[PDB]
């Protein structure tokens, strides 16, 4: 078959949340049709009775986030390809990903909070 072409970030977006909501889209109809039973199996909510059945593409992105974050939204669902077996997904949600924090008794530069 043979695939590549020079870089991996298929979408260039400019926030966590797009490099989610894409990640849903790009899933095929029998690869989203496993991965949202797969949900469960992380999430281990009460999320039944007509819940997970009624989320999608776009509630699942908004209920990720609502629920955890951007940041760990997209930690997530990089859990659960490696069970499908999609490195390639993988890879490009392990791409996006903001979170440096290095100490945290003296970690003070300009305000990392509201400026």
């Amino acid at each position: 078959g043979s695939s590549g072409s020079s870089g991996m970030a298929l979408a260039r977006a400019n926030s966590p949340q797009e490099a989610l909501l894409w990640a849903l889209n790009d899933l095929e109809e029998n690869s989203f049709k496993t991965l949202k039973f797969h949900l469960r199996d992380v999430t281990q909510f009460h999320l039944a009775r007509g819940e997970l059945e009624s989320l999608s593409q776009v509630d699942l992105a908004s209920k990720l986030i609502s629920m955890y974050g951007a940041q760990e939204a997209v930690r997530v669902v990089s859990r659960s390809l490696l069970a499908m077996n999609l490195m390639e997904l993988v890879d490009y949600l392990n791409q996006v990903c903001l979170n440096d924090y290095r100490e945290i008794y003296r970690e003070h530069v300009s305000g990392p909070s509201s400026g």
